[PDB]
């Protein structure tokens, strides 16, 4: 079944990327960089674990992998990439949400803060990508950071938090998507004193963190324009287009573009699963999940379980972790839809 791929990926995963500190490093050849967000990723794969098994031998691990982050990244949480620390809030807060383990509320709590100070008005609003690069206002910190705001808005009911997401989501709409398309644009940036949108790059993750903020903002508003956002993009996504090759993610790379069709995949099965959907849509969607997982899981997968960017190609060598993170959290998300 679905689930025993998804628990022998996980296994796999686990065994060949374990190094330092509970944390896991950038490749399966020896590379043993540290890369924050992919490890906050990681969390989120195994929280995805703990939730379809209930097995508490996740929970060990993704505690010593909360602890070993703060201690690669120089004892502290706090990183000059705000993105990063926005991934890895969303990650405390799903945990705590599902523990009421209160250390990951206050890392998250933290990071919330660092996350806001990122907001200005450059470019009319949003969060920059990082704190010493003010001018580049980017969909991979924004994106996360309304949904970080939701699940906050969620678990802690301030208001503040919700007016977070709206004017986040009201600003990434406005200046990064699509109108006609939905899909979403890399980043807004000033290059030789003028400022440039990166139409060029469209990435999965940015249109998966736009459905997933929209949808969220769905759950916390009731509001159907929310929804309807959430669709148009998500269409764009499965009917064909640049998003595809044959009905399956395209391949992004290795490095950080590794974990791009993940994300897309956790955030679309979210829409598949909200209850106002409907009928029709989610057939298409939760087929369009099963399709790109029968795809990997026949002609992807190397023996010993490792995903390459090519969801239809075998890897032959270095497989990052980003990489393999995405095939884990594809079939996660097939099991989820049963």
């Amino acid at each position: 079944d679905w689930g025993e791929v998804a628990e022998n990926l996980q296994e796999q995963t686990y065994n060949i990327y374990l190094t330092s500190n509970g944390t896991f490093r950038q490749d399966n050849e020896g590379n043993e960089n540290f890369n924050y967000w992919w490890n906050a990723h990681m969390l989120d794969v195994l929280i995805d674990g703990y939730e379809r098994t209930g097995d508490e031998s996740y929970l060990p691990k993704m505690k010593s992998l909360l602890e070993g982050i703060e201690v690669r990244n120089g004892n502290k949480y706090e990183n000059v990439f705000i993105d990063d620390m926005e991934w890895l809030g969303i990650a405390c807060l799903r945990t705590y949400k599902l523990t009421n383990d209160q250390q990951y509320k206050e890392v998250a709590d933290l990071l919330w803060e660092e996350t806001k100070q990122g907001w200005s008005d450059v470019h009319g609003g949003g969060i920059a990508w990082k704190t010493d690069t003010p001018n580049s206002k980017n969909a991979c910190s924004n994106g996360p950071a309304a949904i970080f705001a939701l699940y906050l808005y969620e678990i802690d009911q301030d208001e503040e938090d919700l007016e977070w997401a709206k004017k986040i989501y009201h600003w990434l709409k406005d200046t990064l998507v699509d109108p006609e398309s939905g899909l979403v644009w890399d980043n807004i940036d000033y290059h030789d004193g003028e400022a440039i949108i990166n139409r060029d790059w469209i990435f999965t993750y940015n249109v998966g963190t736009y459905i997933g903020a929209a949808n969220l903002l769905h759950q916390a508003t009731g509001e159907g324009m929310y929804l309807d956002d959430a669709i148009k993009s998500a269409s764009s996504v499965v009917a064909p287009g640049e998003l595809t090759t044959g009905g399956v993610l395209k391949n992004e790379g290795q490095g950080d573009g590794g974990l791009f069709k993940g994300i897309l995949v956790r955030y679309f099965t979210q829409l598949a699963l909200n209850p106002d959907l409907p009928d029709g849509k989610r057939n298409e969607f939760e087929e369009f999940v099963l399709f790109n997982a029968e795809t990997l899981y026949h002609n992807g997968l190397t023996s010993a379980g490792l995903a390459g960017p090519n969801w239809n190609d075998e890897p032959s060598g270095r497989v990052d972790l980003s990489t393999q993170l995405s095939g884990v959290m594809l079939m996660e998300a097939k099991a989820l839809l049963e």
